[PDB]
């Protein structure tokens, strides 16, 4: 039938060939023959989205920093040093064990991409408070992080995903990170701006969330790509397994947002967000979202954001 | 008479997390108080050189490739899959491997940069592929790669360092992939370009040795942070390694060099522009070169080529 590509079948990947006991000869990415036509369209999307914090002026919130209380500057600073965990977890361990469980060689180095854009989120976080914030400020908020249990239950909830042998199971986490952990935050920083306070800063968090839309979709498109060639049973346990862990971490969160916020009057307002986009991430694996619409209700402020 | 940070010492990155049994409370990257002012030295250089191989007009080399014979196309394309091969291993493996191993929390995302920035390197080759090379010539050097034993042995002989559990060797074939390996085929496009070739072509080149210099650089740092703590017999240990891998690895590009220049008259050159890299390898790992101007000799049309200074981003 004059195949074309012969040695591709002939052939491992380099992390292949290290999986399977040094066995195989191993062949060099193809960025000429791309086997999923969807992974050059994600290389080529998340590639010209690179940005960097600086090219922001954050000191022009300056201004609208000054007018808000301690109290509220605390609430900032915590807020971003619990999303800084989050993403130094997804730099330094989730995305990265995506790598070996590919369907392609072109995904193997797009999860090397976005390992390195979650490290530049949560370098910006950092960058934001060396403008804004005192020693003082940055110090306590990171003490609260290591000693707020709720914040540390989240973070322990999906290691162990991606650290075990279940692939399926590391990718439901790779796409729950992205697509719900951070959003009950990001609600702050879109209240804020809805009235006037830190416009440079909510640029930075838009930034971030245009890369974050991407890794949840592409997550949940390679989960839907193996998913679909397990049969209805297996189908089925993974189904229960998404929903379950789900809504552990729903619960989980909103013990937390609770906390977090417990002073301001925010939490519930920035549950129904995340939720919210608990369905757009369940919508993302392939599944419908049970959700009301008043229990993902989202005022127009803040949509506007 | 007479009359900070502390949460650090009491918590643990995510990976010491994992690597202690899933034990400990885990501390965010701290952007602001930076243990080794080199991780943010680092960090700020290799974000700043971002590039993508969109930024060289590589179309422009059309009329000098059309002046080349099939069999110069097809070493190019060849030698090009080869070093996509290594570009490969280094970013879905190598440097991936070294993010574990780190000493400062920064250093563990610096290693999330060079992973992706090799892959840029990787999807470069294949641009210049797009624009010169006929899909048949694609497919004719994928398929030598994969089938020519001389290139396969300098593939496999770094990744039992990188999967097994000896951080400092892993560390060590970190530095030695782009302080070493790759050399032997960069020869051929500063060859040419030097001729009138491909001038564009180069321009990629130097954008990603630009990249492989720091990588190099970085990784021998740490190697050095590391061993200098250790007893002297250790680190006499470490030295006979790194000189026994180098020289190992020195015989096998040698043997793939003169293989795949055959035709060409290049692998003496190439060797002894490979093995002036070595010895700028071995000094970024704090040793001596024991190599000779003769065995190094580059001339000059070359050397102009390897060290002319390399739209935004
Ligand atoms: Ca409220
Ligand atoms: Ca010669």
């Amino acid at each position: 039938a004059k195949i074309k590509n012969q040695y591709y079948n002939e052939s491992v990947s380099p992390i292949e060939y290290a999986q399977q006991g040094f066995k195989g000869k191993m062949r060099s990415v193809n960025w000429n023959v791309v086997n999923d036509e969807k992974d050059l369209e994600v290389w080529n999307r998340i590639t010209q989205n690179f940005w960097l914090p600086e090219k922001i002026p954050v000191s022009n919130d300056l201004t609208s920093w000054r007018t808000l209380t301690p109290e509220w500057q605390e609430l900032i600073t915590r807020t971003f040093t619990g999303l800084t965990l989050l993403d130094t977890i997804q730099a330094t361990v989730g995305d990265v064990a995506q790598v070996p469980n590919s369907l392609t060689d072109h995904e193997q180095v797009i999860y090397t991409n976005f390992a390195f854009m979650v490290a530049v989120h949560a370098r910006s976080y950092g960058s934001i408070f060396s403008t804004l914030c005192s020693s003082e400020q940055i110090e306590e908020a990171h003490e609260w992080v290591i000693n707020t249990e709720t914040l540390q239950e989240r973070a322990k909830a999906l290691i162990p995903y991606y650290v075990n042998d279940d692939p399926l199971k590391s990718k439901v986490a790779a796409a729950l990170m992205p697509g719900f952990l951070l959003y009950g935050g990001f609600y702050l920083p879109f209240y804020l701006s809805a009235r006037g306070k830190l416009p440079n800063t909510s640029d930075i968090i838009r930034l971030i969330l245009r890369d974050k839309v991407i890794h949840n979709y592409y997550s949940g498109y390679k989960y839907q790509k193996k998913v679909a060639k397990l049969s209805p049973e297996k189908q089925a346990e993974m189904k229960e397994f998404v929903f379950k862990l789900l809504y552990e971490l729903i619960d989980l969160e909103k013990a937390y947002l609770k906390e977090l916020y417990e002073d301001f009057g925010l939490a519930d307002d920035a549950i129904r967000f995340s939720v919210y986009n608990a369905g757009k991430f369940l919508q993302n694996l392939g599944y419908d979202s049970p959700f009301t619409e008043e229990e993902t209700r989202i005022e127009p402020e803040i949509f506007t954001q």
